[PDB]
């Protein structure tokens, strides 16, 4: 059994640190805020600490803490992310932008003291310098999306693939194809889920008093997709 989910019954401080390198354009992002897994809510503010972000903020949303998803009571058995805590998990992605370059990300999500920390290394390769990404042609928003989760028993974790649709400023859509894999950091017991999905919504905004390049982010993540019998009504 895992008492990791007991770490998320209250409001939990969050720290996010990202080092990025896209086509040799280097940058760093630091975010801070708090997560409320009981409601599936994230409240975060991110700052590009190196000045100007060379990619659009929306393209980093998926990279910048699924342990804060709201799993309904009758799905708590399928919450891999909290089960790996406090030792945490590694989250790896390839994000392939269609007709453009790709991100490779490696993150460690784990508790450091009282704070849930997401520390990411990102490399971007083969981008067009005036594509939608390096050219900053994407709208500052984030459509709602459902990401299917499947067990990865042969790696003792989960995997997921899903397509993010970024609205382009001309009205077209930029597809970002995500392939994701998570594996625990510690040796403890983890829950391997049945197939299900996470339903995510986002609101991106700006802080009036912030002169630095930044993103204020509200996010909701709720698990769904596991059929509910009357046996769980008990």
């Amino acid at each position: 059994v895992s008492k990791g989910e007991e770490l998320f019954t209250g409001v939990v401080p969050i720290l996010v640190e990202l080092d990025g390198d896209v086509n040799g354009h280097k940058f760093s992002v630091r975010g801070e805020g708090e997560g409320d897994a009981t409601n599936g809510k994230l409240t975060l503010k991110f700052i590009c600490t190196t000045g100007k972000l060379p990619v659009p903020w929306p393209t980093l949303v998926t990279t910048l803490v699924l342990c804060f998803a709201r799993y309904p009571d009758h799905m708590k058995q399928h919450d891999f992310f909290k089960s790996a805590m406090p030792e945490g998990y590694v989250q790896e992605r390839t994000i392939s932008f269609k007709d453009d370059g790709y991100y490779k990300t490696r993150a460690e999500v784990k508790f450091e003291g009282d704070t849930l920390v997401n520390r990411i290394e990102l490399k971007g390769i083969d981008f067009k310098e005036d594509g939608n990404i390096l050219g900053h042609k994407l709208e500052y928003n984030m459509n709602s999306h459902n990401a299917y989760i499947t067990a990865d028993k042969q790696k003792n974790g989960i995997k997921s693939n899903f397509k993010i649709r970024h609205n382009v400023e001309d009205g077209s859509v930029q597809l970002a194809d995500h392939y994701q894999q998570n594996t625990p950091i510690g040796d403890g017991p983890v829950l391997l889920p049945d197939n299900h999905y996470l339903s995510t919504q986002n609101a991106l905004s700006k802080d009036p008093n912030e002169k630095r390049d930044h993103m204020v982010l509200l996010e909701f993540v709720t698990a769904a997709g596991i059929t509910l019998g009357m046996d769980e009504l008990y």
